[PDB]
């Protein structure tokens, strides 16, 4: 059932997942106290800065990451490729992200993730999308920013966008909330679920930009469960070092003296892009 | 479910016509020529286009002459949002309120919620999204609808195709192609799965809109609708009571064309109409 | 053999004719006194339909009856474009053809009647040769080229009739291997183009309408190649109804003679006025 | 028919990877890893958009030694419209016809009187109006194409939804709306009808375009494909000989995740290609 | 008077007619089996990826070309440039070409050829063109593509134009064709005169963008009487057999059999331009 993958995505909270493309950077990962890795074959940033079609990683490295570390191991697969994905869960990885940062494969349409027994994280810009993807068996949600700019700004602005259209819809007149779900262009049962539970009905984690731990705790101060880390680590002086303050900051979001200990001296930063 | 029961209800008026009315004199000739069910209006629709002015709800003394005068079902009309028109009209005691767009829109970024009343609802729509939508307020039964007063049925031919055909794409689509065409039409994901498995929409559909002959409405029932509204067509022809049993037993016998020139032959004067191209 | 080939043969009968439009049984008398090859039974003449409004529709059963029983030339009755019910009635009542008319009030904005359905022939009209391919396609027996309706002004039939036989032409000499992209821009069935270009004419009987007034106008549109004429509105709205239209039959019957043409012209009454909407 | 004889051929070829083939070495290469057949071409289509030029009819010197290199059917390349290099890779002896767009277009208004060959053609498309038009035009094989030369899959899937998806609304469509939507598709009526009464394309369909991993292959089968053509994504990749063999197994075994595992395992580096 | 010149161009039909810079290339040529050599300044290709203003070559290279060949000689003048014209004459040339390729002297108005006593090439496009050249004293004409691309898409678009647009007007009405001459922008004597002979009243040669022997047949396999070659000889890997076998191709041009035996093994042709 959908519930048991629902469930299993509670298990993260309060978790960092750190994008991994080798099984070097995933020991580092778990080192650093990780909640899981991600494979994939090249961290945004480097998508981003060279280029090319960016799919799938090839199954030997993800099995090579796989038998180098005992968090879970998710790896992503371009969005609408489900044959990718067939392959993932074949290879026997524990989620599924259906990634906008690899090279879209169908315009259209997303993966019938209701067709797989392993859970899947999609990526959202606003509630509509996210309910959307919900719907089609997303049973945890990344809200998105920029990728590999290390600038939180739009992570931000998407996790203000989610959040506070919940709030809004919480105390929604229940009439209205037929043309909110057309407005939203989401399934009407899964907009009064969400009004009801007054937050998303799965596991939410921030992405895209976060590069200090200042900007992870920021994540979680605004109401999210978690973040990922795709660029900030690895394309940074010192990733080891910076993956724990960022692991750090999130189990420690309220606490700015914790912050400020665990961001002293921590090296170069990402230099990322500003848009 | 509550819903289920409603909707359920509704099957009775599959085959018939639903005539609109305005008093009991009226309801009376609606009754006697076979009609399924009467809809209470303070004007028909070729009256409320031609003479303007707001339209609403009618007054409760009309709606209870028209109701003590049949024993057919008595629906009436009530503006779109107006969900405390339609508070009054459950209290008198009939038995379908139509959430109109013939009526004066009284709100126009939100319809009734009308699950929250025990009665029927009938509801307008053009397109199969807005059906879907419609239903999903509580819409126990949909009026795909063309133009409202003008004896015309191009629109409601395009309607019903557009929403038979809809149905018809959907029923062979792609499984994980109906996420996104849930998206495009802004109608709820579990309701079109609903309507890819019946093959049809998930209640009664009548056509309305512009009929004016026995053959306007047996088109409406060869193009697959469960049967007919006509508001204007009756009650501003020449001979409303003749014209009324020719059209009832054009639905009873869409299919035999021999039936439906006896029926024709001779029926006066049709509803002049205005042809808004 | 085919029932669509019976079907394109009988309106073949029809070639050298006039088809006069007709509101009730006197008018259908004076037509086949007149000469015509058939009458068309239909509510309102266009030119009234065009000055009155209103929806168009199919005429009255009975009225189509009364027409039937008045003449013994075929009875031809007009049903709105898309309306198959409508032709499901006319095709019951036993009539000679059907005409899916764009004259009245369009019913199916997207689609015509599948017209291969029926048993009777049925005429439709056009104005480019893409659009008679497509109504053959559906089914039609037999093309109406048609100009303005009840304006009596010709003009628009001179253009639809020079266009629809100016394509023909074009087919006559084409290279083969330019068919299939002529057939996608015409938006028409390639097999029906290949056979327009094999017969050098309209696989169906082709007659012009729209605006035919008087015998000079008549034989115009012979000598543009038509089988035959309808009139509409011309005959009905003139001076001298009788008169006006044995002189249409005789100038369609002798279009090609001058003298006879000056005539059945003259002294011929007040013909109809019309409209210029230029 | 001849026409049906022509249909019946390229039948023979379903469940297969078609390899575009520029000399004898990569043509070995395509047989023994178990390709239906080669296509003989003078570039690979990515090598074609990152140098430009006019892309032409390979010469037939060329073509002669892929023919007598492999004993699976040969096809090669014309450009749309040049009815005289059909004439010639006819004569020379293969086996199909590509009038493909990866060459440079000869006529832009017209595409070859296929009908006049004796040999079959493949031609592509990208809607079924097209295809349906390549057909009465005398194709006998269909190539819904996405992007040539980028590695990236995403205007095949486009396609291949495109053309299935019309092929499915056609099946339940009120029989009298066919008309208008042959009309509408600028597609001749009759071929519309048989495509309505089969369920499917009236001639195979392969897929083509941006075809770089096992993964890739298998996805167009399972989307409904009969085979699937590899342009680039083979002799631009680091090991085209295993990546080939993959990519045949992909195709055999589409619908099993575990064969698709091992197969992908370990390839070596795909085509990189271009993010339009 | 004219008819002469229109005679005499019809010794050329089922012939290439080849553009030589110097008196080595028109020696190639007229070995090849050229019917007519065409001397100019710089191949059409050249002139285009070089630039510069191309004018008239110097009477002196064309007298080199004029006493190394037996065959006819032609040479190229700007477009309305009557005095290159009147030299190219006066050096005892057969042909001047009124060309396209070269720049252009005058945008308003072409040579009054009928004031010269040799015979006249001039290009088109279309139909009109084609009638207004022969109406000044053309008397041959250049159903024109692109010029030094070997890319063939425009001399087959522009000879479908000339030749379907002639079919047409063989078989209008007659009381139509007044419009049609207006339409076109043509002389509706000469326009009544094509509609009665049945094709264009002078020889109608292809050109542009033939680089291979399939190239030129298919041009003869349209309709046109003899082929022009400008740049895919002398831009090609192997100029003089290439050349004769795009000789061969035009004279066996409904043989395929002798239309592979011609191709095969011919050499780098001009690689060209997509544009």
């Amino acid at each position: 059932p959908f519930s048991v993958k629902v469930g299993l995505a509670q298990m993260l909270r309060g978790g960092v997942i750190m994008d991994v493309v080798n099984a070097e950077q995933a020991r580092i990962a778990e080192e650093a106290g990780a909640c899981a890795v991600m494979a994939l074959e090249r961290v945004p940033a480097d998508i981003r800065a060279q280029g090319g079609v960016a799919r799938m990683s090839d199954p030997q490295m993800i099995k090579e990451i796989k038998q180098a570390v005992t968090i879970p191991v998710m790896a992503k697969a371009r969005i609408g490729h489900f044959v990718e994905a067939q392959i993932l869960e074949a290879i026997g990885i524990d989620y599924i992200d259906e990634s906008e940062v690899l090279t879209l494969a169908d315009e259209d349409h997303h993966i019938n993730k209701h067709n797989f027994r392993i859970p899947f994280v999609c990526g959202c810009r606003n509630l509509g999308e996210a309910l959307r993807r919900i719907r089609e068996g997303a049973a945890m949600i990344r809200t998105k920013g920029e990728a590999g700019t290390g600038n939180i700004i739009e992570a931000v602005r998407h996790v203000r966008s989610v959040n506070g259209d919940i709030r809004v819809l919480r105390n929604m007149d229940d009439d209205e909330v037929f043309t909110f779900a057309k407005k939203l262009a989401a399934p009407y049962d899964l907009v009064m679920q969400t009004k009801q539970l007054g937050r998303l009905p799965v596991v939410q984690f921030a992405a895209g930009g976060v590069a200090t731990p200042a900007d992870a705790a920021l994540m979680m101060q605004l109401g999210c469960d978690g973040v990922f880390v795709g660029s900030g680590i690895f394309k940074s002086g010192d990733p080891a070092r910076r993956a724990r303050a960022i692991v750090q900051a999130v189990t420690h979001y309220s606490d700015p003296e914790m912050l400020v200990e665990v961001s002293c001296g921590l090296g170069e930063a990402m230099v990322g892009i500003n848009l």
